[PDB]
């Protein structure tokens, strides 16, 4: 992930421009080597062209190249990129929404496994520790980075996801798939084994407690699905065809014939087709968008930092269960504890943010007198 | 925001058009500047063409004029500017949905936490602050406003969000993460504990308080997802090159070449090339639409107004829950107890809005006798 | 809102062609206005290009029409339209998805709230009430219409949606901003009292009523939005000026240059530009699609009929709860009592729509008696 | 609803081209008429130019058709027709998203609402039976088919889906709106009396049972709400207008002119305009697909099978409540009771679709001994 | 289903470009028999019109060649695909998504049905296969895979998925629709018996299962109404139509004429029409994608592959109801008992992908003393 939202809070001369200076995940980074090859191949074409070539065999070309000018397009492959890269992009998003977050689980099991003592502690850490294990179950079955980290279910073990008995448990329950749904029934199983042990004062709160449980396997199962079910092939080969096409015929297309025929279009021999690597820039850059963001959990620039967020998680999920259970800040009267109508203040850099409220827009309406008069 | 919903409640004669002498959140202040740089370089164009270039040099600079000219496109750069600005525009919506109200949540501690007595009063204020707490904390790491408001803890202390003892707590369990989470921990305890103390006479009213304040949660995730996960760099790399490549083409191409050769299309020389600028306009103020959307929660005109909102938040939810606490307007007969089909009337100004029932699309289809009859 | 639905039931014979006969909600009745501005312009620079200009006048202004006949581009203007039409249309059907029916909360009132003495009946309509008042308020601060029905808080006591004692505890209650939100409070505290009181039986109901209840409060926070959150003006003006600029290039790149001339498609001159009147038509009233819908609590003809939402609501939703509450038509043994397969009959002009059932696109495939046997 | 899903399974040789070959809901069943309008107007057009018009009159009608042709445009009626069609298909999966179906109401009141003697069953088909005439209400209302089956609430009677003490209820409730919602309430107010009754055990399984029929509201009010809420008018004729216009243009400049006369482009005289007829399938039949689908409810080939899913509901729910009350298959051990790996066999047929396990996108990564040991 | 996630995990040189090496799944397998038929006919047409045609007709041929070339566009053809394909795309991302799953079901059947006795055991197991029953008779109504595996209910009999007993109940159940609906009528009913026999303790328990199965229910609904409610057929012809006649249009529009005659664009005659044959790739790819999508329940390679995840749910649901009913892994401290920041290590191959926190877009904004200074 490249974060620059700092960089484009505002709209300021050039916000946009500025970006064109960055090198992380940049379109520079991800085309400069398609760019190079496209450069080498055009100018062995111009080489070959300008000096190989006989008289004939140049007019030849010369022909061919007003031929090719004239068979490029640019709406087939702009309509097709548009499509297809908003299906990525969509596709991209919804993978990030489901990024299992164990925080709103955590609140409910800091809140309703009951017990101060080393049981209780047990309990909600196992309880919290089944989530996050599930999450890096499915995590490391589709993120390459999170993959490295684990390579094995023993690299679990030895990193602290899964005690040595759970391994084993695993082992003992294993089918020709993957296993990632096992943590849940666990948690399911525990979490019943709590309620019937007094853990749990009420079967609300183990509704509850499943409830979150179970949006937390959605979210996996999505990530499964997104995993395997690729955009199909078809589609991917057709955007790629529009636009490697578009560019094999410019290879021949856009070269600079020679002025001395003085053809439509070829008055002046530059030998830089700056208009040709712009376009290249557009469109290959544009095709990047998708070929960066069609498996966001590889080990791109802009891909998600799946390696944090499983290390937040667990992080964080043991604290509220374990420190956090039943530890309160102090309660006391509020600074507005007698204060109706509370104006906390601005500092000098906010104050131009002090703003009146919006009271709806009918509340500027004029009308007379007579206008408002209810009638029978 | 500047709103103008009233300005355009009705289609009325040029509707928009009144909107084109707007200033604040314009068009006009989006890109006066960037504007103004492309109206000199193209008359420092103009100038160096007329009187410094040799007639050689005239020559070959309008070659070049018309090969620019001939190798403008609008089609691509339309394309990319509507999907993009299509996609900024959601995540906008999208960003703005996920602001945390806390009226729901308001509404269920105000009537399931029980007690007129001291204790009562600071709990449910305690729990509707940890809410608002949660909210500032997540505003305050996504809008530079709300931060440049309280760019420190000790701020948030001193405005009131916060007690020091709070302060203290979360000084005591800080992570190298964001906080933001932790006052949803402290809800789900101190509501447990409310409970546990007969504060919250049923487990099913804790089970909706705290559903209430898990969707707060997952809002307050979803900010911080989108301030966090950027749209990928290079997509806004490829939109602006298509854009600034477009003008910087226009700056040569749409030179006003010298009357006296004739040239197709340079017949008459007007000094303005205004539909060049008129062009301008449109594609570079569409993408300062997304220029300014991309990130909602900067100073721009039109980002969300956040700091009213956290004072709004503030003030509404600690009326609600404490002098609104089984507070009710006296419960009376109200002007229709006996009448079956009340009939609110209408002012002279609205009479012309009251309407017939629509009964359904089929209630005026004719059918004879024999078509009605029930068949065997 | 003009419904139009039974006229396009089946697609017959210039089915879209009949709606062209419509007056109310058309865009004959939206644009007529600036298409005789337009008209006027159009024959005011066609007389003043005929009379007052001199020959060589007349010349420069010939080729300043090719100029612009030629910059004339319609790409651009129906890209911009589409996205910016289509992000109309959306929020107006989600404004639309945003009002606020009482129907479920009503059922839920009808059924729970215990008691056919005065006080059920007190306290079954106060809640009904509560919910009809938070909708008006919200309407009122949306809606023009309602707005002109209830320009002010008195207006709402006379027309019997709030008491005496429900506005003095408004009054007592005001905040420097919209109120809206208060009714939902007194709902949770009221429904709470209800409860306590024995009136509500069981607390899950009590969830149940609250939870439909700020199943309202979130429309109407999201109705709260629409009105607040425009559109940003930016992107409004940029398809403003895409149209206007196109129209203002045509008044002068579609004049009728003189025949005498010859100048390539100026061969005859017609006096009326049709073909330019039908560009107008379409572009102007795609536009005026966005103009109506921007804001569709205004007062156009397609705008939302929310004064008859209003009191439909409140007839329905108090006999709904009051007369309808316990009051059942006998419970009697159906038709179809000791009839496994019901076939209720059809009429002679519904015979045509008897349907054998679709059992699913599989129940066709043939297999031999080897491809379905089963394999080890 | 034509189903073709069988006949497009697999993507065959000529997938596509075989579906050309379909009468019922196709192309050429929807635009025929207005083909054969098209064709006798362009032939008219041609004999009158061919035959009437002078040597004068027939040079002043070939520039007006070169006029004519120029001004031809398919951009701007591609982008509108694309736009308006795609809102089209979008409202008309949403309309049959909110089709009721009664079977998970049906499953809770089967399984809920207790006793096989007469009072219980009674009760158990009430309820259902509740459902099923609000359905019928909303359905009778929003579709001609439905309507012209039951168009009056007397053959609502006759057919069974009300009993006339219901009847005699809903005339005495009668307000000036539709009454599609009274269902509902009567619902609630039963449910509640079978709970207060015994015959449901538990107010959790009241809440579920009030839950699942107020979706059913819901999806009756959405219906409800796309029956009234057109699409706006203007929309719609400014798609007609277009395509319309287009084709009127097409009538003059796609004529073809005397070869005699040499003209660019009318080199030879063929008699039918294949090309511009071709055009006229696609653009008329792109709006032939919205002019089905605005309203889904009427008797088109693809309107929805309302009276069939009336008959399929009744019959399924009445059945579920009624005979599958507590009437179980014998449960007895499966066929895999001692088999940890269940493996059901495939057909000869089916062999081939027999697949190993994905494991997830990493399972492959190959990594040496060194890259997989941890660090400190 | 064709995976290739793996392969595109990052935007490497040529990422896209590899993609087109792949035969399954792929364009080439999809249209070569399209494309050979047009191959055909195209070098048909140029033989008659080389060597049959006499001069006369080869002149007239050659007419008609210019006139069709100037009669292909690309703009409706690519817009109609757009549209059309991505309605199909979306469609098949939704049938995907209603899919069912009984993951979530079966942890809540696991947990909450108690009994590790054979009666329990007999429960759970019967439980869960009522939901894996109603998963595949739905299945087997679309998917032709499922079909072909089990063309008759015997079928599921003989491989397990419905004892003789639960064939016979479904025989007398019989009504003249599918019958995929029954297993929740059973479930629900089944459950209830558990409730009221004391297995399931407690009505919530009761409410959450039964909340999971008609969320099962809700998916099969759906995919009975994408395999019944196709893609409106004029639709498919309307796009299918554009395509065909494009490339019927090339057939005489692309062929090469005799250089002899130096007709503009035919200056040179490659025998091969390169360009053509490109457009042919990417036009009938792209409505391939269509074809092979529009039913995703076919034998496609990218069509879903029903039977493993049939075979799968099977399994994975009997594992985990009954052998890890209340079997859980040791619970025992872990390995971050007493470490309050808990850092599982990285591997060589991961530690690039350690972080720092992002801790929000405003954390970088800098403020001098007097801008942090709270104002009165
Ligand atoms: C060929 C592909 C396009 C590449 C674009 C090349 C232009 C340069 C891009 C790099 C910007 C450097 C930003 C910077 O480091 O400086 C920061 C400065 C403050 O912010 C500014 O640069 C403010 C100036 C913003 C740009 C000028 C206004 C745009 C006018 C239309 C385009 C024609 C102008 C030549
Ligand atoms: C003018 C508007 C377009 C109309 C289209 C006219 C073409 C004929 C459509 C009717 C197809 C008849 C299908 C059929 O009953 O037969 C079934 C046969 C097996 O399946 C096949 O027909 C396989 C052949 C599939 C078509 C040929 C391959 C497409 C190649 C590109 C188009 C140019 C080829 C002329
Ligand atoms: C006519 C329809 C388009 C068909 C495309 C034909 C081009 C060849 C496609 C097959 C790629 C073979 C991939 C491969 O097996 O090798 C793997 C190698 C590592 O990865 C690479 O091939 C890296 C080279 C990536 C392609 C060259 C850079 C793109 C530059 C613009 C296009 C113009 C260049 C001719
Ligand atoms: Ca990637
Ligand atoms: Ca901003
Ligand atoms: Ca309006
Ligand atoms: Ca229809
Ligand atoms: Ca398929």
């Amino acid at each position: 992930t490249i974060t620059y939202t700092s960089q484009v809070a505002n709209a300021r001369l050039g916000s946009f421009s500025r970006l064109l200076l960055c090198w992380r995940g940049s379109i520079y980074k991800l085309l400069y080597g398609e760019f190079l090859i496209f450069l080498l191949c055009y100018y062995i074409i111009r080489f070959i062209y300008r000096l190989a070539l006989t008289e004939e065999q140049q007019l030849m070309f010369e022909k061919l190249t007003l031929y090719c000018d004239s068979y490029i397009q640019l709406i087939p492959i702009s309509f097709v990129l548009g499509f297809y890269v908003t299906l990525v992009v969509t596709r991209w998003w919804n993978q990030y929404e489901n990024l299992p977050w164990p925080d709103r689980l955590m609140s409910l099991v800091s809140g309703f496994v009951e017990g101060k003592d080393e049981q209780g502690r047990l309990l909600r850490r196992t309880l919290i520790r089944y989530a996050n294990l599930g999450n890096v179950l499915i995590l490391r079955s589709v993120s390459t980075a999170v993959y490295k980290r684990f390579p094995s279910a023993q690299h679990l073990v030895q990193a602290g996801f899964m005690t040595p008995a759970e391994h084993k448990q695993l082992e003992k329950l294993s089918l020709p798939h993957n296993m990632f749904w096992v943590p849940w029934v666990w948690f399911a199983n525990l979490s019943m084994k709590a309620w019937l042990g007094g853990r749990i004062r009420d079967p609300i709160l183990l509704q509850s407690l499943l409830n979150e449980m179970n949006t937390l396997r959605t979210q996996c199962g999505h990530l499964y699905a997104y995993d395997w079910i690729s955009i199909p092939l078809v589609y991917t080969q057709v955007v790629t065809v529009a636009v490697y096409s578009f560019f094999l015929t410019c290879l021949v297309g856009r070269q600079f014939l020679n002025p001395a025929k003085a053809y439509p279009g070829h008055e002046l021999d530059l030998v830089v087709p700056v208009f040709t690597f712009l376009q290249f820039f557009f469109y290959v850059g544009w095709l990047k968008v998708a070929e960066q963001l069609i498996n966001p959990f590889g080990e791109d620039d802009d891909d998600f930092e799946t390696n944090w967020i499983v290390d937040r998680n667990l992080q964080v999920s043991l604290l509220a269960v374990d420190e956090m259970h039943q530890d309160l800040p102090r309660m006391e009267p509020d600074m507005y504890w007698n204060k109706p109508e509370p104006q906390p203040p601005y500092t000098a850099a906010s104050a131009q943010f002090r703003r009146a409220s919006f009271m709806g827009s009918t509340f500027n309406i004029s009308l007379n007198k007579e206008e408002m008069e209810f009638q029978p």
